[PDB]
């Protein structure tokens, strides 16, 4: 029960602190104009103080931005190092976006003077900016640290807002630009917009887009002419996809999330009912349950485990087997004064494994294969040569399971079951005779084995005996 | 001092559920549409925050379970001194009488009486509760809570649009007061009814037209209200759909499962005498639901050791009925028991054929079974088999072509043992061989069928 | 490409024909009543003639039905037998439903006698049919004649459907039982009903309930009064629920379906693109993409047998085995004149398996355990022993493959190669000799392997000296 | 007789898929809004229907694709006796100029130029040609084929509102005609643009409330419309729903697997400088695309024999470039190139330590490395070592530790060849040992670095 419960439960680098914190500021920049370009190309049609100055005060700034990245490294992709070469640095940035970062930077004002018709479609263009809120997202969205959950859910409301509020914005430029106010959507609610307050009208428009996004239509703010038709049109097409793709998104995070603990849930749940009912065992239906619970823990370490194995270089698994398993191999009884060496290239493909409690690892009168060491935990050895399962002895973290018949290419003696949850490591006897081949220490691991015959009396004398009759 | 789980404690629990349903559907009402304390309510009101205070005074007297604590902590400190760390302050201010913040004062009434949702707690952690039980699926409390809070939304919203439209001079030139001329001189009910309505209709996207925003703050509070509106039916739209994937599979991986082993039957060009007998047990395998599929898909996952013990315990009283095994052992039967396969046949087949070559006998668990017999195209019944007994022994024992036809008669249960294990386990126990053999020999003592048998074995047995 | 493409391409029974073909006619007459029963309840206050004729002949029909249903076994689920016992079917009948069939058939006629108040609720009793639909859903869905999608996809229709039905009739009985009619939803609208033809008011209470629905909320035919405001605030909550079933049933219904191909299609495209890459080989990466092409067939068929198998008892197995695999197994050499039981027992252990071309089933000196045998295709015997891959010989479909190894418990001679896609049969060795020990004939196994040794000159010959050698 | 697939006739269907299109629309637009031929647009019917019967008489001269034919069947017989018994009745009545129909009757004008949409099974095709296509994605173009189809069924529906609009007497009691006073006396392309955003309002659930039914037939189609629109609206979002997610795994798969790496790191306490390295061995291996991950990948689904001729392929060109392998044999080698093992290295690392046991040695393919030596704390370049090469093979085969630290420049791929199955192969051919042995010997020639090196090999060597 409590176990099941637990299983439930002067250039700069690209990355230097001060150019990540300064970089990251200008994402609230590329907001405030992601937000005030549509409005004021929707809204306005001369520049006013308040706006012009914190325009002309954020296109100083990108400027800034724009002299100093002439400064910063880049990674090259066939290369993954900094390219630290000023010579190629201006040549992949005048490249990739030089033009169009600076058209973006010009002031309104210089816009205005080349042509008074200007300056609404101008500040169209300082929305080239956007590239950095989707770098952004794509980086967080490729980090650990960042839920990914909420990351998605912060794009796409970025995405709904910036779409209302460009199609606000559109919307009541199509109407303020029409002759007869009063054959528009809003002046044929209103009947007397264009004299009263800015933020009754935004308000107004922004509400509109709402209504119509989030398909409510309530009915007042409805097109009238033709313009508006169209553009309501284009608008609800667009509407359509983008709340299927809201959908779609809401879904896809809502699945895949619960799904893998799903199939543990139903597979212990089968256990669970099926113990409860026909004859519920007094305690072996707690055992079972224990075991389900330990065998799922074990499972997914020993795939993790593989999984992040088998994909690195040999000269890093070595290492850390080395690290894990070379201490603790020294306490190996068959190899004791053995070339270092050796001891080096047996402890690289060890291949560790896991094993459950009551689990046989290895069974009596089997084909020798491969012979195993314990890590953790304890194994019993039990033999049915007899007709009954009786232990004979209890092997502990340190000691060769099954050496014996490996090495005499014999059927192996005893049946181990691991009385615990146990960490066992397991390698081939092709792999062993191979590595021996391809030295020359190898009479001590044998005269180490048969010193070991002789300090258990009549279980293995009967094969030694055999050995010394055969070596002959 | 009381520990929890107790029927005295979860029944308490599980009342105070209905009482902060009931605040929190009053507060919000009270802080849109009353002003004063109103006496029809607020002496529920005070009846509610004396039940809260005595719980809030009872919670000291309650024990929990920590990371790894053994079940309870039943102490004075460590729970006295746990809980007033964690919540004491705001389940105290939130029960506190509206009477007596009348005096501090007259203003924060409504502001004062919504402190009382810090009461949805209780639900929330029983929601939490039932999300890991067993009893309750997953997906169909996640759809009640998701349901919960979609009628809490409608409400609130309902509530604060009302109070928005009230709280305005000038009645008119509001969303109620174009369209009903003096909502003001007029009932609660249908007033709240209208707000209701309204917050419904804004909600599931039907937007009538009557009741629509007039002024600046009701455009800007129906935008945020309409943008969360769609966040939450998209949330909703997936988790219908997890629960409408997640709570079919079963169907669909009958219906595959059939589909393959059809088409497996198809591709080798199997005479439909064999196809048919595969369906039906198929069929029966993947209709019998927490007995058929269940036992194979939980003691397919035992390591060939607990469910030995599992078989022990649940086939030794048969067993021990049997004539063959009398006095052989207290161990051998353990693994005789331990070395027997599971089957199932649906009804009006047959599991051994006459004259067939003796390859294995069965031990009958449930259900009947008729011994056909056949001299010249005359199903004969000789005798009925009936449960916890053997069938086919005979002829694997004694090696001969099998003397009966068993026709199962009902839906049965039974279990196989080959004669090769059995002949291995007998040979590894020579003491046990004779007992089996003597105790074969004593049962041949009925009505002519087995008395030749007796004398031919004889013959060879000097 | 051409492999490719085709991997990516007196009582009765209750089964009874005349029987079944009566059962599904009542399914007409179900809908009939589902359909009128609603429009009765709301649109009629009296029996009207051209309703009330139909509803005593559907009356009569399903008093029919009941009288004869008294005569119809059915199938315990505790036995899977027709019981076909008179005293135990009305027993059931009974007790599962008799009297709800019963009030279901009382004509309308004898409901206004008992009282004029009746009628309107009485009809509704009338919906109590509607089991037969959802048992012949759930047939439907049990069965594999059918697809899946039509049949959901047709349920679907039929709740919606019903629901708008339902909603539309309730909702202008709601308007018509009011006094003051010119304050109600269609008052306000038409201001002249009650006295125009009744399909103009049947189709506009079920245009009305279409567009709540649908959520599209034109405008028109809105709830006036309190009543209306409630019935609608309940209707329009049971609608978000039953347009967020519909998706997710409509989502549920579009993936898995397409699902299983994207794993083949995406493994396929990595392999596709990389040959493409990378020093695309001539005519090495035609033979890859086939090699890749036979494998998913392969372990599919691999796998649906092991599914359908392993399921099924001993003894229908061991059937199937002996149709499919014991005419061939008469022509091994190895059991020639052997006892024909144990021919018997060797083909109801056989495990069939498959391979892909190219692969290697055996390779040289590994441990013995397994020996196989061909059914179809053929496979090369290759040997590094010599330090060159080299044939040595073909073997064709009925030979053995690997035998000398697993009888003597020695190392493989030879690399056994399936140069096509090959059918084989694998049985254990512990098996084999579990199998030879429980009987007496083998002499004529080894007398028949020795036989053979003499017809293959000097390569089993240093094995038969051995042997010669190694009996003594 | 020509064959499919040639450039000078799949650019033809491709011509003729914009001319299904421009049918698709027009064809409903004069259904409804037209009586008359209207030369405006007559000529271009005309002119379209020309084209369609070049193409019907063309047909006639094109191969095509059977079960298990040899990719064409050029013949007259079996394409002309099939085609004419396909579809060919059908393509030739749907595209008769609509002038001639106007003989027949001046009442079937709409209903017989609705006949031409029979033409959408080339875009049917079309479509399905593309779903079973390799550089196009399929949910990709599943998602375009449904925005298609509702740009068409709204085009459809709206033209056919139009139409019970116009063709009911008294024009006004409309839905257009009680907001539009004469829309009869208006110019088409208004009426067009108001039916259009009708039918658009009326599919994305908005629903205004200008222009709704008045009388009972535009009820009755309007109730059958909406029932579609909620199919198709459905069907849309699960067909979205399914590209969402089979459109972002890869992300997933990488983070799952990158959290899985440092859950097993964390789990058995491994230095930070192993876990580092892991982790940028990890992310290069996930992020470089099509040539990383695709390569393992790709070769792990071979059985050992059709990669063994492909790295023999891919690697021999440079394999043949080495000292090491000169003179000494044309299978030796392949059997070497198939017992190679593919790895890379992120840049700045170093794959083999100074002084370490002599395990592996490396060949290097791309990339660049630096044979770094430390005397006394100084990391003094020895030389650097490029593409083609061959590194840490002095250490192993004359048995030693290794000389020089190999620290990588670039982002390299190397192949790791392993001292005991290299001592294996070389031993099973003693006759090639020798060639290796003096290759060796030779090459041992340079500047004081393996001249005490030779001599005291020489010592042992007699
Ligand atoms: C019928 C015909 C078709 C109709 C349309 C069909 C549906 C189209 C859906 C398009 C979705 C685009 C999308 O999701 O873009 C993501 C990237 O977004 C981004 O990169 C968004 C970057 C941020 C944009 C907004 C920035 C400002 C936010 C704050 C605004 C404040 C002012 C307004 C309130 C992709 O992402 P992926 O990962 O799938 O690839
Ligand atoms: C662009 C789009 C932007 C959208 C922005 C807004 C997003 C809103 C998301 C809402 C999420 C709600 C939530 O957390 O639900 C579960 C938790 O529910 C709970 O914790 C349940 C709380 C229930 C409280 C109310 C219970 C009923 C009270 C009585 C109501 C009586 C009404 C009478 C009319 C999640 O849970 P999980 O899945 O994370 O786990
Ligand atoms: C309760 C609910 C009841 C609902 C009842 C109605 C259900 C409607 C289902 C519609 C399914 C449509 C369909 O078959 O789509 C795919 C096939 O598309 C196709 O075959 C594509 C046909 C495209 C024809 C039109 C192409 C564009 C023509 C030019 C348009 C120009 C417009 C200009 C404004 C499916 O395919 P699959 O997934 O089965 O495979
Ligand atoms: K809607
Ligand atoms: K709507
Ligand atoms: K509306």
């Amino acid at each position: 029960l409590l176990c099941g419960q637990v299983q439930d439960e002067f250039v700069v680098s690209p990355y230097d602190h001060k150019y990540r914190i300064w970089e990251a500021f200008l994402v609230v920049l590329v907001v405030y104009t992601a937000w005030v370009s549509p409005f004021e190309f929707g809204f306005l049609r001369k520049p006013r103080p308040p706006l012009s100055i914190t325009d002309n005060i954020v296109n100083a700034f990108f400027a800034i931005d724009i002299i100093m990245t002439f400064f910063v490294g880049y990674l090259d992709k066939s290369t993954y190092l900094i390219v630290d070469d000023r010579k190629q640095i201006a040549f992949k940035y005048l490249r990739s976006w030089f033009l169009l970062d600076l058209v973006s930077t010009i002031p309104s004002e210089a816009a205005m003077r080349i042509s008074s018709q200007s300056y609404g479609l101008f500040n169209m263009l300082r929305l080239w900016r956007l590239r950095r809120v989707g770098a952004l997202f794509a980086r967080l969205e490729k980090d650990r640290n960042f839920n990914y959950f909420w990351v998605r859910c912060a794009k796409l409301v970025c995405v709904t807002l910036f779409a209302v509020h460009c199609a606000a914005c559109f919307y009541y430029l199509i109407a303020a630009r029409n002759s007869n106010p009063a054959k528009t959507w809003i002046g044929a609610n209103v009947a007397n917009f264009l004299e009263e307050s800015l933020w009754m009208r935004y308000v107004t428009s922004m509400y509109w887009s709402i209504t119509t996004l989030t398909t409510v239509g309530y009915g007042d703010l409805h097109p009238v002419n033709t313009k508006e038709m169209i553009f309501d049109i284009f608008y609800m097409l667009f509407n359509l996809g983008l709340t299927a793709y809201l959908i779609g998104n809401m879904t896809n995070l809502v699945v895949h999330g619960t799904s893998r603990t799903r199939n543990f849930r139903d597979t212990i749940q089968a256990a669970s009912n099926f113990a409860h009912r026909n004859h519920l065992p007094p305690r072996l239906q707690d055992q079972m349950l224990a075991h389900l619970c330990l065998k799922y823990r074990t499972d997914s370490e020993g795939l993790q485990q593989q999984e992040t194995l088998d994909a690195l270089p040999k000269a890093i698994r070595s290492s850390i087997s080395h690290f894990l398993f070379y201490s603790l191999m020294d306490k190996v009884y068959l190899f004791r004064g053995v070339s270092n060496d050796l001891l080096f290239q047996l402890v690289s493909e060890m291949k560790a494994e896991y094993f459950p409690p009551k689990e046989d690892v290895i069974l009596q009168n089997e084909a020798p294969t491969d012979f195993y060491i314990l890590v953790n935990g304890t194994a019993d050895l039990v033999d049915v040569d007899t007709g009954t399962e009786s232990i004979v002895r209890e092997v502990k973290a340190g000691d060769i399971i099954g050496e014996i018949g490996v090495l005499c290419y014999r059927p192996q003696l005893f049946t181990v079951r691991t009385k615990r949850l146990c960490q066992l490591l397991r390698m081939n006897r092709t792999t062993f005779l191979n590595i021996i081949q391809a030295n020359v220490g190898d009479g001590t691991i044998i005269m180490n084995n048969l010193l070991q015959h002789l300090k258990e009396m009549n279980d293995p004398v009967m094969t030694n005996v055999l050995l010394e009759i055969e070596n002959m």
